[PDB]
């Protein structure tokens, strides 16, 4: 009876577990999670207006309800239980704990009230307990987001959607309340490079262009000569660039021109600008602008980089969201960690020089794929692990699994959240959603969550 444990209950943990249970009829999989609840970024990252994307929870739930899978929330691996303890109890351990850090801007002014990582702002409207008191000040009229990735688009879309259109989503009631009072009418999404280097994808770009109550602000000068350079581009890329190009250069029909003229909000893309400094209000109590270094591109293809021209531009704004990526964080002394790539060093999921220890998802590859990328990547890890298990490369003999770990946790005063505990809070969140017409109303207070969890 093979005992495997998974550290992290987001898409990598669940798809790794799912692959292991499907391809090995005896193996048992225990999934550990630091938060009180499961699902990682499916619950706390994916936007409330992308409910479609969260449907993978239904298959995670079937896996968690099966006889050979168990969930242990409220357990911080590296703190409540060490990786070495897990290695001693299981035949194999998979690190699937994501990239829990935001990359900082590393610029002056970054400490002013009104500056946040997009991550934190997302965690706030998605009910991540640690961001429940973020209390972003939306009394300003312009927000600036740095980074032109899908995350940037999510934050801009939430800031500009007519609040009534988010009423029936699972957005927190607190964030929706704040959004109803927001004075933000303009959002600029600023990239260091040009149009050809944007990192967002077409579904999200179209959602922005078509967002009711808004008009797009693209400078055609940013796109001169684009059709020409995208003629040998890959189909998806080319389609995206053509959608951007049209939005920037086609004069709209009479109806769309009217709709754009009556719009109360606007969003735009700014290119060739890198963040140099957040500017304070005269009294230093808030952000009042962002100083951007003008840049120009040098290099060919993917090797192209922005290099400063020496010119600067100041752009007034009261909200600055850095949406420039992530880094995983080390978890425990027994786990190698590369501070540079911000990943656990590994060879196709096998952690370097640590027999029995594997990894999957963002902590394995770096923070850049969508859920399906994470899924097929977790499957690759799952294949190598199971081939190692079958081959007899992991310790021979019994391995106690949770029997041993719970006894440690029992003594240490740590009471894990089982999946059935979670099911109780899920029912409560869902029922609370019934009265208000939402999918659920997430509990944010850890104390109240613990009570509703049966703790
Ligand atoms: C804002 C945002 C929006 C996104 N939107 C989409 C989208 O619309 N569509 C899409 O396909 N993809 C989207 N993605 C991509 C998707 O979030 C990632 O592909 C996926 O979540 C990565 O999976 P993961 O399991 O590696 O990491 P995560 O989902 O982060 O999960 C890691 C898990 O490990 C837990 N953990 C961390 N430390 C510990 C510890 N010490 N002990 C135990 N457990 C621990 C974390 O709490 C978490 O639950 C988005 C990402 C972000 C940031
Ligand atoms: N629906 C979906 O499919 C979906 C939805 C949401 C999120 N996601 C995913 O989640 C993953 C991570 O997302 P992400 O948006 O945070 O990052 P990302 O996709 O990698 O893009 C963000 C980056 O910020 C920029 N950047 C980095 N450092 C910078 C700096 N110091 N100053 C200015 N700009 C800087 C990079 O610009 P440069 O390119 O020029 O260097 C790039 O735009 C992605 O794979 C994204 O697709 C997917």
């Amino acid at each position: 009876t093979p005992q495997i444990c998974v550290v992290g209950s987001g898409p990598a943990g669940f798809y790794t577990a799912q692959h292991l249970l499907k391809h090995h009829s005896r193996a048992h999989v225990d999934i550990y999670e630091k938060q009180l609840v499961p699902f990682g970024l499916v619950r706390f990252g994916v936007a409330p207006d992308h409910p479609e994307v969260k449907n993978v929870i239904n298959t995670f739930t079937q896996t968690a309800r099966s006889d050979r899978c168990a969930f242990y929330g409220n357990v911080e691996v590296g703190r409540d239980v060490t990786v070495q303890e897990l290695q001693d109890a299981y035949h194999a351990v998979v690190l699937s704990y994501g990239a829990e850090d935001h990359q900082a801007l590393d610029i002056p002014g970054e400490e002013l009230p009104g500056v946040f990582s997009a991550r934190a702002f997302v965690g706030w409207y998605n009910g991540l307990p640690e961001n429940r008191e973020l209390a972003p000040d939306l009394s300003c009229d312009t927000a600036v987001i740095l980074g032109q990735g899908n995350v940037a688009l999510d934050v801009a879309r939430i800031l500009l959607t007519p609040p009534d259109h988010l009423e029936k989503t699972d957005i927190t009631e607190a964030a929706l309340g704040a959004l109803r009072q927001s004075r933000v009418k303009t959002v600029w999404i600023v990239g260091r490079r040009g149009p050809l280097q944007v990192a967002f994808t077409i579904k999200e770009l179209r959602e922005m262009i078509q967002l009711p109550g808004t008009r797009p602000m693209l400078d055609p000068a940013d796109f001169l000569g684009l059709q020409d350079r995208i003629k040998e581009a890959a189909r998806p890329r080319k389609r995206l660039m053509e959608l951007l190009l049209r939005t920037a250069t086609e004069k709209p029909g009479v109806e769309e021109a009217a709709r754009r003229a009556s719009a109360s909000r606007a969003w735009g893309l700014r290119f060739f600008r890198s963040p140099q400094q957040v500017l304070p209000s005269p009294d230093g109590r808030r952000a009042a602008g962002i100083r951007l270094a003008v840049t120009r591109l040098e290099g060919i293809g993917e090797a192209t980089r922005a290099v400063p021209t020496g010119d600067v531009e100041d752009l007034p704004c009261g909200l600055v969201l850095s949406s420039i990526g992530y880094k995983s964080r080390p978890i425990d002394p027994s786990v190698p960690f590369d501070p540079k790539l911000g990943v656990v060093p590994n060879m196709e999921g096998r952690v370097v020089d640590v027999p029995g220890l594997y990894c999957s998802g963002w902590v394995k590859r770096g923070p850049t794929g969508v859920i399906t990328t994470t899924m097929t990547d977790s499957f690759l890890t799952g294949q190598i692990l199971l081939q190692d298990l079958k081959a007899g490369h992991l310790p021979s003999g019994p391995r106690p699994g949770s029997a041993f770990i719970k006894a440690l946790l029992d003594s240490r005063g740590v009471w894990p959240v089982s999946f059935s505990d979670w099911e109780k809070l899920d029912a409560e969140e869902v029922s609370r959603g019934q009265a208000s017409g939402k999918p659920r109303e997430k509990l944010l207070d850890p104390q109240e969550m613990l009570r509703l969890l049966g703790h």
